[PDB]
């Protein structure tokens, strides 16, 4: 089947990974072209103004086993934020796609796990530069070095996650959050979200020159 | 009336935005000036050790409709911390002001608003730049693609502030942690600040050769 | 006696600073001595993935009264995980030396005290680089500039520190938590070190550059 | 009109001949943007190519023409094989820039540079302000931005924008025998030092060292 | 005693000439300062101005004279328009760090250069360390700063720290004629392209790219 | 065989000649290495000490040899005091990125380099694709990189890879001549302003006016 079903529900699509005989695996070379045509066709509608990224099934995406780093370059091209619905299990790579979104809110049976370490591997795709931006270090240096998992209270508690909703809430949850920042003005949330990117490395001169430009 | 009215206090200057006719709007260039001018005298006073940034009424600052960086710039060159007591509203320009200050407190009835994308804007005035490193990234992106209000609590609850006071509390709480600064010699404390301010950039390597010697 | 003493229990190595003329200062030429050759001989031994750092009796390291820089530097280089287990007090160069550590847990009777301005001096040894990066830069500012004192749930709260425990359960617990890092594969242990120390500094493109050629 | 960008190999040399005759190699059309992306990728994945050598077909470089425009910049920072800028002639604009963006630049003595932008009221749209520094040094990258003023291929070597000078019938040749010396290396070592050399021009030192540590494998 | 800085205008080109003839043209003193900063906040005000000659009266450029030494370089980080020094005679210790400061240097045949600091037993105050490798390169930024001697203009002119050497009388000539090169063009974008140029000595390509996009309207 | 590294000191001025006669001077190995570490230490505590020489004993300067390797820069990253490369011979390899490494390089007519690793389908391990572009521009560092040819002491001079090339019986009187230009001012203050310089050429301007306001006491 299509391994990334695209909904689309005025100006928010959402994004659903189906890789059924492989817990939603993201390493699959049908997935990383699915996925980069649909980061250009959003970018391209520019009606669009929001992305909820969530898993089809039990799992958001147990990740799988350079190739592995198109889809976190996909995502740095995407010009619309990114919510990612974490229904469950986000393991490996899928933690790291997870964790490069904008927004994270999960379901009470998500859990994270970046495993890497416990199969002699490092984060191949960049989820040591987003995880201590979303937890910070020390407890990205807890997951990271540990491998272990981290459940959805644990996850809220941290700041992992912005919300944690009963299973069968979490969609709703999305789409409620979605719809607050749909309702702007599309290409002002674009603007935004281009103009918060440059701040995570930038000067506050460079972000300066760039809001003055902007506006 | 005076936009900018300005209380000394031992070795703490308080500072209350006071523009009745525009909500405590900072936009105005008689404002800028004042700041400007506050900045100034408050770096050339070695005595001074601390400022309370608040707003007169029942807003901090509904912020207003590059001049509109010249407050932001007047920040980045005040050697002396401020501490913002928020004690209402604090939108827009007057959100990032807020956000801008090296410690926030709110009352109970305040609330943030980083409402330019529900206006077709982005945060002109560098905004974007502090707020991630207020609430971290994803709550930023919440609040700038959003634009909605975030109460006291919530606030709190993320970061955004330190205490949260009754109405009456607040400037009682905002001196209270002043003099815990003011106790301290006056050129350390602007000599920490000035160190601090180094590590939100530098490198570790540019901070250890700034602190060997500034000791 | 020996400034600091280095038990081995597998993986796992324990430093304990024994300082006792001295409540476990660290500013003296032995100890400092002594935490160089530690570092070489635990990047030298290949089986160790973890250290936890500890004070002898009551204090962790009253700290003391560039040389100051070699402990912080000693550090830097160490390439395997190092979990501060804080028993008491840490003040001065003991608190930065906590706050330079991987990860932190705490004695319900342990404290912090970032205290230098009160002395007229700032963090000579690093201190203002990462202490913002373990409690965000809003409350290192209250640190710093007051000197004031962190009691363990304060620190808990902040994310200071990851857990608090009774003063009984502080070790058990470091080891605890040690052996969930050292039960993975030594060698990628401390890739995983090494790549989260980048993604501190470098960009997203150094980082994706790094973990592709490690990996 | 014509496939834009002409493909021809010789071993571990590619070369790449902007070729659009309707616009005087102008590199702003997305037809040749397409193609420029394509050969990138398709360079990368041939792990037999070690070099590639950019030219124009023609009188022209390419005189630039009329974010789109900085798909091309991107693809040279993804390009894993070096670059040579044979410039035969005009490059205008944003033809200027592409050169500049290249690893190593040589050129004809019909050759000539214009950051013409400012002329018509524009700025380099395509990131050659950062490129521009870097090959001739922040004076000469402010005389070229702020006058547009064209500079020939004498006061290109003068400045280092160029690293030699030859003859139109030369420089070819030339670009080959430079190729050769690029290319006779093992080809994975090519690819790792330029990934290397791209990291030096904005990493810290230790990025550096990290990076080195992790590659000589 | 006189008005530290004359400021005069000839259409877009404004010519800002030190004079402080009692402290052969130091730029050290608040009066100055205090002018420094007027005059780049009444350039960037007037958007009919796109080039600004900085020069000294009579012998000397800056003496240099003896954070307050710190609000030149800033003021000449905000300055939207380009700043052309034309080094007439000796620049100094500040007054050689004024000078490399500036985007485009050219000399009289009696200027010369000196970072004079540390043969006094101070360092540069105002930030020199940091433009000057980025005017000579590393190498020979640590040689002047090492040793503190004097460079005349032709090794300036060899060393890239100055685009050409004039004789006394062609010196104010030859800048204008430079500062008509930028004047001719529009002045927003004259503004644009500097403000641009700035953003690439230190940002990554990226930031770049995004300031170029946003800036072409 | 013999101590690796030999140290004379002449005042202010050190002499530091690698001597690994049975490797040609190879700095890769373990007691070299450990006496650059105690040389660096030494220099750095003896205030006494305001400038090092760094040559080689015989033919060579260093053939280089065959993390450990990146000890040897970020001692040069430590010393507090500027260091001359005094090119005699072959520098090659690790000797290549060592005298790159170096603050300021003068070389002997019999002098060359190579940035040879990746002829031996290696890639510079210790950081010389860091600092080779900043000594030669990233062009010039490209083609030395990627060809790994060897440059000759004329044409190292043309490309301000070194600042001056002597006859081989000139090169350590000119290093002593170029070293007591240094040495003749102030201990103190020549260790600040290299420290001043270490820290432009990655930091803010921003970061080094701070340093520079708290460096001056």
């Amino acid at each position: 089947t299509a391994p990334l079903r695209i909904d689309r529900a005025g100006r928010v699509q959402t994004w659903t990974i189906d890789v059924p005989d492989a817990a939603n695996a993201i390493t699959g070379s049908d997935f990383i072209d699915a996925f980069d045509a649909a980061v250009d066709a959003a970018n391209a509608d520019t009606d669009i103004s929001v992305v909820i990224l969530t898993g089809a099934g039990r799992f958001f995406s147990a990740g799988g086993n350079s190739g592995i780093q198109r889809v976190p370059r996909a995502l740095q091209r995407c010009e619309v934020p990114v919510i990612a619905a974490v229904n469950g299990a986000a393991i490996g790579a899928g933690c790291d796609l997870a964790v490069m979104c904008d927004l994270r809110i999960a379901a009470e049976s998500a859990f994270f796990a970046e495993s890497f370490v416990q199969l002699g591997l490092i984060p191949g795709d960049g989820g040591t530069w987003f995880l201590p931006r979303a937890v910070g270090w020390a407890r990205a240096a807890e997951m990271t070095l540990t491998g272990d998992r981290v459940d959805a209270a644990t996850a809220l508690s941290w700041g992992l996650v912005n919300e944690v909703l009963s299973d069968d809430e979490l969609l709703p949850a999305a789409h409620r959050l979605a719809e607050r920042i749909a309702k702007n003005p599309a290409p002002a949330v674009r603007m935004a979200k281009r103009l918060l990117l440059e701040s995570r490395t930038a000067s506050l001169d460079s972000t300066l020159a760039l809001a003055a430009a902007l506006q």
